C-alpha cells in the first residue's frame, strides 16, 4: 500500500557493468568489503562535515560508527552506517546519473587490462558487492526525508519502496543476500581479515559482530 514498490530500469551502462561484475570469473572477490566500507565512511564524513555548520543535523543519532553483521542462517551480511543517508531522488535518479561517467570510464579501464580491484578509482564500488551478493537491500535515512527501501538481484532492474519496518534514525544498512558460493564472509575470521588487510585506519569504529552459530 504506502509500502508499495516501483520498478525501475538502470542506466544501461550501469546494466553492463553489474553483468560483467556477476559474469567475469574473477577471484579476489573480498575488495567488495573495502568499497562498501569507504562507502560508509565518506557518508560519515559528510554527516560529521555538516553538523559542524548545524548541530541539530545530529539529532537523529550522536554516535558516528560502522557495524558489521554476519549472518549465516539468513545468509546476509549486513554493514550498517549512522552517515548521511540517502533521499528517494539519489536511490531513483541521482546515483545513477552520477555514476554513468565513471562505469563508461572503468569498463574502458577494463579493455585496456585494468582489474575489477580498481573499481573503486572511478566512483562506482558499491555495484562490486555483486562479486558475492544475489541480491542487495539497501534501507536508508536522510534528515527531514523519510525511510526507504531499495533492492535489486541485478537482471537490469531495482526496486524502490517506503520503507515502515524498524527506523535506522539516520544512516544506511546495506544488507548482502549471499551467494552459496561466497559463506566464507558470514564468518567473523574471514571479515576481520578482510577489514585489517583493506580498512585498518577508517577513522570511524568499525565493530565486527560474531555469529552466533556457523
Ligand atoms: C542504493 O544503493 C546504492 C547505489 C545504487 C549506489 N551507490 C551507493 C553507495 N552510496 C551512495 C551514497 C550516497 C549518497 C548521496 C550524497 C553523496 C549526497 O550523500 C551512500 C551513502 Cl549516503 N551511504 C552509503 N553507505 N553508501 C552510499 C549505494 C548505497
Amino acid at each position: 500500500g504506502e509500502e508499495e514498490v516501483e520498478t525501475f530500469a538502470f542506466q544501461a551502462e550501469i546494466a553492463q557493468l553489474m553483468s560483467l561484475i556477476i559474469n567475469t570469473f574473477y577471484s579476489n572477490k573480498e575488495i567488495f568489503l573495502r568499497e562498501l566500507i569507504s562507502n560508509a565512511s565518506d557518508a560519515l564524513d559528510k554527516i560529521r562535515y555538516e553538523s559542524l555548520t548545524d548541530p541539530s543535523k545530529l539529532d537523529s543519532g550522536k554516535e558516528l560508527k560502522i557495524d558489521i553483521i554476519p549472518n549465516p542462517q539468513e545468509r546476509t551480511l549486513t554493514l550498517v552506517d549512522t552517515g548521511i543517508g540517502m533521499t528517494k531522488a539519489d536511490l531513483i535518479n541521482n546515483l545513477g546519473t552520477i555514476a554513468k561517467s565513471g562505469t563508461k570510464a572503468f569498463m574502458e579501464a577494463l579493455q585496456a587490462g585494468a582489474d575489477i580491484s580498481m573499481i573503486g578509482q572511478f566512483g562506482v564500488g558499491f555495484y562490486s558487492a555483486y562479486l558475492v551478493a544475489e541480491k542487495v537491500v539497501v534501507i536508508t535515512k536522510h534528515n527531514d526525508d523519510e525511510q526507504y527501501a531499495w533492492e535489486s538481484s541485478a537482471g537490469g532492474s531495482f526496486t524502490v519502496r517506503a520503507d515502515h519496518g524498524e527506523p535506522i534514525g539516520r544512516g544506511t544498512k546495506v544488507i548482502l543476500h549471499l551467494k552459496e558460493d561466497q559463506t566464507e564472509y558470514l564468518e567473523e575470521r574471514r571479515v576481520k581479515e578482510v577489514v585489517k588487510k583493506h580498512s585498518q585506519f577508517i577513522g570511524y569504529p568499525i565493530t565486527l559482530y560474531l555469529e552466533k552459530e556457523r
